[PDB]
């Protein structure tokens, strides 16, 4: 039945200097934790402590802002913590930072799309950071029409932000852009995450803002690089996954891009974390 066996992928070593030789000054980690409490129970924070990022973005926290695990109070290097949950138990995002942002905002300015705690905007001196947990198209694509409306509203919102300050977007964008972004493109053409509607949406986001796919920019032809594997069917051991997590940057930030990583070995969720190195 299934045609996939193991496909090897070894993320290359961390490139910590930009094309001009400037060492990375900013390290950002993004991770769909599939439940903040479950993830922490699975020692997610031990990985964070070792990675020591300047900023940590989390998606799918599924946790009430008033029920945050006490273990989060043990992250000395990430004392500035912000969260956003649905207008409990689902969706939700978080953003933890070493340095205090100039301003933090929630949502994308559209009431219809701001009730499920999917976006946090943190403005810094030289750039604005947005982390998002994009709405899934759903089983049977029952939420694809809504997803298309979200895609348009999100694209417009981001273009607005980027028109004033360099932008960095990270998170679970719930879509594998190209065939190279998932192990089984032929069998998922009508499934959430790989529909023409979703893929065209991602392509338009890149063109309209405009934004560049950091990982693909550096590794244009590298296959089998995924960030999500279903917990079922022993998918992760066979590397039958999807690259749903990204770091999209304004073109003006490309000269500061050092590396965009996929931490394939970090356990604790059905998604692995991704890390960005910028020389700002
Ligand atoms: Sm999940
Ligand atoms: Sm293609």
């Amino acid at each position: 039945m299934a045609s996939e066996g193991p496909a090897l992928y070894e993320d290359p070593p961390d490139q910590k200097t930009s094309p001009s030789g400037k060492p990375a000054t900013l390290k950002i980690a993004s991770w769909n934790v599939d439940g903040l409490r479950a993830w922490i129970k699975k020692k997610g924070l031990d990985w964070v402590k070792e990675e020591a990022p300047d900023i940590l973005c989390l998606q799918e926290t599924k946790c009430s802002e008033n029920k945050l695990p006490a273990e989060l109070q043990e992250l000395p290097g990430l004392s500035h913590q912000y969260w956003s949950a649905p207008s409990e138990g689902y969706s939700g995002v978080g953003l933890l930072s070493r340095q205090c942002p100039l301003k933090v905002s929630y949502g994308i300015g559209d009431e219809e799309h701001d009730q499920e705690g999917r976006v946090i905007v943190a403005e810094f001196d030289s750039f604005v950071l947005v982390t998002a947990y994009v709405p899934n198209a759903g089983r049977g694509l029952v939420r694809l029409e809504y997803r298309q409306r979200w895609d348009e509203a999100f694209r417009k919102f981001l273009k607005g932000l980027a028109s004033r300050k360099p932008l960095v977007l990270c998170g679970d964008l719930n879509v594998a852009h190209e065939e190279i972004d998932l192990r089984n493109p032929k069998g998922n053409k009508k499934n959430a995450g790989f529909t023409p509607q979703e893929r065209q949406g991602f392509g338009e986001l890149l063109q309209a803002v405009p934004l560049a796919d950091s990982f693909r920019h550096l590794y244009p032809n590298t296959p089998y690089a995924y960030t999500f594997w279903t917990y079922m069917m022993n998918a992760r051991s066979k590397n039958v996954g999807w690259r749903l997590d990204y770091f999209l940057l304004s073109h003006s930030l490309l000269p500061a891009l050092c590396d965009s990583k996929i931490r394939s070995k970090a356990l604790g969720s059905d998604h692995c974390p991704i890390t960005l190195y910028l020389a700002l």
